[PDB]
RNA sequence: GUGUUUAUAGCCUUGUUGUAAUACGUCCACUGGGGACUGAGGACUGCGGCUUCGUGCCAAGGAUGCUGACAUAAUGGU
């Protein structure tokens, strides 16, 4: 019964309007800044695919 | 060209001028550099040399000291 109704609703609109992430979704539109970082004492392998995850996301550092 | 005997060169031989020098051989428990490989052992003993003596010092029963570079690297293996 958690499914969605394509019918949208009240209550979860109420829910989502003073969310965590209402400050991206209001008129607010807060730019997303993205920090990625890994584990410690990674190696290069982790460091050529975290290159590819920086450049899918702009402003991320 | 023929024969000469220091001539306006000198050569050799001989004793001989103050002695030598040099080369070779040999020795120094005399000495100054360059290069390479090794660092086994792991408290102390020992034999020695310095030291007035030294919990002294030393090249004396086997390397120590001073530094520099790297973790996303350096180094090696397959």
């Amino acid at each position: 019964e958690t499914i969605i109704e394509d019918k949208p609703d009240e209550e979860l609109q109420a829910e989502l309007k003073d969310d965590e992430f209402s400050a991206y979704f209001s008129e607010e539109r807060k730019v997303p800044k993205l920090l990625v970082t890994t584990s410690k004492r990674a190696s290069r392998k982790c460091y050529d695919f975290a290159s590819e995850l920086l450049d899918c996301f702009p402003n991320a550092e």
